[PDB]
């Protein structure tokens, strides 16, 4: 299978090239418009009952649109807000900012709009000093996406009123910063990450042309990647996250399994192979690991689409896209690449010791599989210990502390949030709902409303349980449907949310109406509950999908199962560091960020992609043991030459990974640092304490049973097409 397309992409090398990177290239002028076409909400179960809280309550009350932008004025010169001319100086410039913006902003709504008022929460819009007020500002559109689209049309005129001196806060001055991440996060490794992975690809083959093949199909990939994803929102939503998510780590393996193309390509040269011959052992060889290691990376990513999230689903699909594409150009444009340039491939240099560290990895090898109870034991207690603190995992979801605490965005959050006190609430909703289509009676609300006191723990600023659980404000863009009405209530402590969600849900309603318990607590203990059910359920297909195909790339059943011992030991070791560095704060003061708890499918995404570029890693090292010992050799020598073939290969391979991933550990975005730094640590730990000391260690313990597969397994590998797991006689 892979010896036929072997030499297919050699007779057939000029088109393949033309072809595949037309595509690859169409789709990059056509993904440019994918920034776009995003959207920012799937963190919620849409199919739950807060969702359906949300939909009905805004059906029936209307869009709130008073939190969309709040706006904190502070007249200079130590002017007190009654400053009558200082009030007609900026209410014209509001005046003015919604005279040219009629089409985005609705109107501004505050204390300056009526200087001389009554209302009491219109007059709590100013301090007790009289030297702050603030305004509400609300927004054109008819979902999240439109909105937040609308603000940053208006932000500039919005930040010069008052003499610039106006702190924007609220919903979408934090979205749009927020978002804004991610622009951050590009260019940070367009300038800092691609030219460190430049210096690093030319360090492992030693002139320019070998060294840039890896980076243009790498470039390849995405540029095809971000077209594809571009069609998918043409049908269905993506998140704006699936955008670094292609950089991040579709950019970063695409350039691995192009590297193990190249090096295989250029090992067949040395001994003595002509230019088709290589390229189809290599297709045999590296084009073999490379597809298996991008299936068993989609097979990775595949259980998260049990998860309801929408933006898990968006997410899975960006990585199968690109990991797919990455296997696909290493074997047709790369692989093609290859046999028309041939060994001209060493041919530039740089001006336009590599036996000696192959001996190293022999000589250290010999010495764990000589004494390897004495590395496995100290080893495997050590990362058992590194799980336990993953004991203390707390979720939560999205606020103004996701950014760093010297971002001035979340300090003028912060500053509203102290200056006036009791307008941010993060309220549960009783969404109660009659099938009669009968109005709902004042007593059915004050006896629903009555359950909802014999539950502590909610907030009351009045000292009044009479003035608790009050009705939602009804929007006059809301359908006044008396068969609905809703109450709501915050909680004094926010980790009460899933405790008193379920004291809501378990109060018996009023005879004839349905009670919906929402609000944002109830939609993120919903999301935190979607993924834990069906998270053991992912990761059963997780596991034997994964085993199975590493028990076709290799020939042997027990293999695959060490694997996955030694992947789920890297990845407890990983969750359970980054527990206790984004949960418990251990290393918040030098990154600059603050701990918190994380996001619930976030904890799904890095199970998936953690898993997946373990067991690639894998894949790497033993693909050359396997046939090394297909040849004959003993198990000590088949891991010892496999470790020696590639263990340059897979340092660089994870050196790579590892800078794109170092170029994410500085965002803003405080769960970008989560993930990045979960590629950087179990990277480390993979290609390092599991490489070189627990596999030829464990390998060594096994013996000869490393690569035992019984036989009615081996023949349908065989069957397939797929038990290429050694080389032909072939003369040069
Ligand atoms: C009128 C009917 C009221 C409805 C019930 C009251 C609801 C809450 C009202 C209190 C205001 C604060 C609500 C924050 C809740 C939104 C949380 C959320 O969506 O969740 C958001 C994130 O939440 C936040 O970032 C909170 C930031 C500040 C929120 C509050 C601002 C305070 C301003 C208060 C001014 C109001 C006074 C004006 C009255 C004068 C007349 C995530 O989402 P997503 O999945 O898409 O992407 C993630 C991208 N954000
Ligand atoms: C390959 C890896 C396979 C791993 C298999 C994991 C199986 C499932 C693990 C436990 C499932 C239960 O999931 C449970 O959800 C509740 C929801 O409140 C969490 O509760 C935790 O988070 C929520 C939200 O803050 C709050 O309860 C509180 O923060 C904390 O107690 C528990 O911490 C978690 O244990």
């Amino acid at each position: 299978m892979f010896a036929w397309w072997g030499r297919t992409v050699y007779q057939f090398r000029y088109i393949v090239i033309g072809v595949m990177v037309a595509l690859c290239l169409g789709g990059g002028v056509y993904g440019i418009s994918l920034g776009n076409h995003v959207t920012q909400s799937g963190f919620y179960d849409e199919g739950s009952q807060s969702v359906a809280a949300s939909l009905i309550g805004d059906e029936v009350y209307g869009r709130d649109r008073t939190s969309h932008v709040v706006a904190i004025l502070t007249p200079p010169d130590d002017k007190k807000v009654t400053d009558k001319a200082w009030q007609k100086k900026v209410t014209e410039e509001l005046d003015q900012v919604v005279k040219d913006h009629e089409d985005q902003i609705v109107g501004w709504v505050g204390w300056l709009k009526a200087p001389d008022t009554t209302d009491p929460t219109v007059s709590a819009m100013k301090t007790q000093d009289l030297r702050h007020t603030f305004i509400s500002i609300p927004l054109q559109g008819d979902d999240d996406d439109e909105i937040l689209k609308n603000y940053q049309v208006v932000e500039p005129e919005l930040q010069q009123v008052n003499g610039g001196d106006i702190r924007l806060a609220g919903l979408n001055p934090l979205a749009s910063e927020l978002t804004g991440t991610i622009g951050e996060d590009q260019k940070r490794a367009e300038v800092a990450a691609i030219p460190l992975v430049a210096v690093v690809l030319f360090f492992v083959f030693g002139t320019v042309i070998a060294a840039a093949l890896p980076a243009i199909i790498g470039g390849l990939a995405i540029a095809g990647a971000l077209g594809i994803m571009r069609l998918v929102a043409e049908f269905t939503p993506v998140h704006f996250f699936a955008q670094p998510v292609v950089t991040l780590i579709g950019l970063g393996i695409a350039i691995d399994y192009g590297l193990f193309i190249v090096s295989r390509f250029r090992e067949e040269i040395a001994e003595g192979y002509d230019t088709e011959a290589a390229v189809r052992r290599t297709v045999m060889t590296s084009g073999r690991t490379v597809v298996f290691s991008a299936v068993i990376i989609v097979a990775s990513s595949v259980p998260l689409l049990l998860f309801p999230q929408g933006f898990l689903k968006s997410i899975t699909y960006a990585i199968i896209a690109s990991v797919m594409l990455a296997a696909i150009l290493s074997i047709t444009v790369l692989a093609a690449a290859l046999a028309i340039l041939g060994p001209r491939v060493d041919a530039l240099g740089v001006t336009t010791r590599e036996e000696v560290e192959r001996g190293f990895w022999g000589r250290l090898v010999n010495v764990v599989m000589k004494r390897p109870i004495a590395f496995a034991a100290p080893i495997l207690v050590v990362m058992v210990l590194l799980i336990i603190p993953l004991g203390q995992l707390s979720l939560g979801g999205i606020s103004e502390k996701y950014l760093p605490p010297d971002n001035a965005v979340r300090q003028s959050q912060e500053q509203f949030d102290k200056l006036f006190p009791g307008f941010r609430t993060e309220p549960l909703t009783l969404v109660m709902k009659r099938e009669d289509g009968e109005p709902i009676t004042d007593a059915q609300i004050a006896d629903m409303r009555a359950k909802a006191l014999t539950v502590s723990g909610f907030t009351d600023p009045d000292n009044d349980p009479e003035k608790m659980w009050k009705e939602r404000p009804a929007n006059d863009s809301g359908s006044k449907d008396p068969s609905v009405r809703v109450i709501q209530n915050g909680l004094e402590n926010r980790n009460d949310a899933a405790k008193k969600i379920d004291e809501l849900r378990a109060l018996q309603p009023p005879h004839g109406i349905e009670v919906f318990v929402g609000g944002t607590p109830a939609l993120e203990q919903d999301s935190i509950h979607s993924l834990f059910d069906k998270l053991p359920l992912m990761a059963l297909i997780l596991i034997v999908t994964t085993t199975v195909l590493m028990f076709l790339a290799f020939g042997s059943v027990v293999l695959p199962i060490k694997a996955a011992l030694m992947s789920a030991l890297t990845l407890g070791s990983t969750m359970g560091i980054l527990t206790w560095m984004f949960v418990d704060g251990h290393g918040s003061g030098l990154m600059n960020y603050t701990p918190q708890p994380l996001m619930a499918p976030m904890i799904g995404l890095i199970i998936a992609v953690i898993w997946g570029l373990s067991t690639d890693y894998e894949v790497f090292l033993v693909s050359r043991m396997v046939e090394a010992r297909e040849r004959g050799m003993s198990t000590a020598e088949a891991i010892r030459i496999g470790t020696a073939t590639t263990g340059r290969l897979i340092t660089g391979a994870a050196l790579i990974l590892a800078v794109v991933a170092g170029a994410f550990v500085f965002s803003d975005l405080v769960m970008m640092k989560y993930l990045a730094f979960g590629l950087l640590i179990a990277l480390l730990l993979d290609a390092t304490i599991i490489r070189m000391f627990l596999v030829p260690a464990v390998m060594k313990l096994l013996g000869d049973d490393c690569w035992w597969a019984p036989r009615w397994m081996k023949r349908v590998q065989e069957k397939l097409g797929l038990g290429e797991t050694e080389l032909p006689d072939e003369r040069k």
